[PDB]
């Protein structure tokens, strides 16, 4: 074949894998996307359950100390 | 000549992207494995949350219930310690009442 028809191949191969390199480039930055989403939501779990939890012991803690006071209260009377 | 030099610039170009696209089709692999990992790790993270925020919640609970049984008992064996020495003050206050106003009627007897 001829170089010019070679040519216009190779023109055509650029054109195609140019359009198959743009469509798997976009789908890295919306993988990327999904993976930065996951992690914020993973975080956001973890602060929740955490904030649950303190929540959870400063109201024991509470109970605790107001259940001694009243005994004591109960005891000194 | 420009024909065949054109022809071996695109060829080179055709190598390049080649070799960008392998890289680019790669990375997406690796991105997906992230993206499925991390689906399983947040379940687990959320079933070890909800676990752990029940059994807290109950040792807690079990330990507020202990405290007030075991502080109501203490005022309970007080109190009924208060009723038994009244029950005997009050008892021993009759008897001597009782007593000392006998022993007065008495000595005034002929």
């Amino acid at each position: 074949g001829s170089t010019a028809n070679k040519l216009t191949e190779a023109q055509r191969r650029i054109a195609e894998l140019e359009k198959e390199l743009q469509r798997t480039t976009q789908r890295v930055d919306q993988l990327s996307d999904v993976v930065q989403q996951q992690k914020d939501e993973l975080q956001a779990a973890k602060d929740r359950h955490a904030l649950e939890m303190e929540e959870t012991r400063h109201a024991y803690n509470a109970v605790i100390h107001r259940k001694d006071e009243v005994q004591e209260e109960a005891l000194r009377q």
